[PDB]
């Protein structure tokens, strides 16, 4: 697969008032798996700035911007269950329950949006992502990924 | 979702930069009528924002969600270059395929996974990457969901 899925990046339960708390979150994780360098948190933060990363379907992909390319050591992803919701989007009825921090090398990003996307394309595979507790069971409906 | 015929199907294009190709696919979705002018803009700005290469030749520029109602239709433009114009960030990130999307909202989203699905097939890419007939551009994309 492009990039790994497992108990070390997999976050279920998780709650958070603003996107910046999730986004940050997020970037934390990545620093931590050894994705990306400390600075690539802030990236994904200004890169929410300038236009919202929520996908619809309650999923949101926050990357970080193209300035900061060089700070992602290697491609990979951090899987963030927030079954009460984070809004993301514009409107306030634009809300994420999942929030995939993303880091693809060389600012491809968008071919783990793809990959995730492609297979996250059931709303009812989606709606058992949200609330699931089990590490095991987001993996077995994510094992369907390029 | 997307219609396809020889109106938004652009063999042998040539460009020098993914600017001026995505410029030429945005100009061509509001020639055919798919968006309004501003639209052009949005799909540059798409492209600093999050680029827009696949990989394996193909590369999909798109507009912003806040561009929105600068689509009249949705649909796509498919641009040949033959000899390749680079849309990634190293030497090898070429696009043979630019497929111009017009779509409102995050629904790119689902132009994307259907483009990706038809293109799974290697050679598929390679024939429309060097054909020189519609017929068979329109043949190899049948196949599309």
């Amino acid at each position: 697969n492009l990039f790994k899925l497992g108990a070390e990046n997999i976050f279920l339960g998780r709650k958070a008032a603003t996107k910046e708390e999730a986004i940050r979150f997020a970037g934390e994780q990545l620093v931590k798996g050894g994705y990306v360098e400390p600075e690539y948190v802030q990236a994904m933060l200004d890169r929410e700035k300038l236009t919202p990363t929520y996908l619809g379907e309650s999923i949101a992909v926050p990357h970080g911007t193209v300035e900061a390319k060089d700070r992602v050591l290697k491609t990979g992803v951090v899987f963030c269950q927030y079954p009460e919701g984070v809004r993301f989007g514009e409107e306030e009825d634009d809300i994420a329950r999942l929030v995939i921090g993303i880091a693809a090398r060389n600012n491809e990003h968008i071919q783990v949006i793809t990959s995730l996307t492609n297979a996250l394309d059931d709303e009812s595979v989606i709606e058992r992502l949200a609330h699931t507790t089990s590490v095991d069971e987001v993996l077995e409906l994510l094992a369907g990924r390029k």
